[PDB]
DNA sequence: TTCA
């Protein structure tokens, strides 16, 4: 495979500044007799394109992953913006999850996409569809740096405010999802 | 610098 340019990672996953783009790093994992099987072929990253948000481009590539319906797979997204509602993507993901019940999705967002006035409805719909929605933490940024980025042995260097932003967004998300 |  290949790895993300470090400048692209830092400018798109900084949880204190937005970009007019969305990146999505993904991995697929399976638990077998209590062990983590995570294939290299099931890991990658992508970005949004004109008229197609990143979440939908991940849906586009699921057939190529060749998942087996006899097994449960845990799919994790590290996504620079939380999925939207108004352009249809939360509904598309919900439908996908209902049609592919062997897929269990974890959505870890660096930022909340509240440009969408219906951003709360997106998160609640994804939760209602069985997805585990959370806000990326320090450890998850470091994991993505170490796992998906062409870093060349350089360790993760956190930006100022990372923790303050992450914990603020996590509190926001708790209130959005609380019942 | 909110999927411009
Ligand atoms: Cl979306
Ligand atoms: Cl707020
Ligand atoms: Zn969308």
């Amino acid at each position: 495979r290949y790895l993300m340019d470090p400048d692209t990672f830092t400018s798109n996953f900084n949880n204190g500044i937005g970009r007019h783009k969305t990146y999505l790093c993904y991995e697929v994992e399976r638990l077998d007799n209590g062990t983590s099987v995570k294939m290299d072929q099931h890991m990658g990253f992508l970005c949004n394109e004109s008229g197609r948000h990143a979440a939908l481009r991940f849906l586009d590539l699921v057939p190529s992953l060749q998942l087996d319906p006899a097994q449960i797979y845990r799919v994790t997204w590290f996504i620079s913006w939380s999925p939207c509602f108004s352009w249809g993507c939360a509904g598309e993901v919900r439908a996908f999850l209902q049609e592919n019940t062997h897929v269990r999705l974890r959505i870890k967002a660096a930022r909340i996409y509240d440009y969408d006035p219906l951003y709360k409805e997106a998160l609640q719909m994804l939760r209602d569809a069985g997805a585990q929605v959370s806000i990326m933490t320090y450890d998850e940024f470091e994991y993505c740096w170490d796992t998906f980025v062409y870093r060349q042995g350089c360790p993760f260097q956190p930006w100022d405010g990372l923790e303050e932003h992450s914990q603020a967004l996590s509190g926001r998300l708790r209130a959005i999802l609380q019942l």
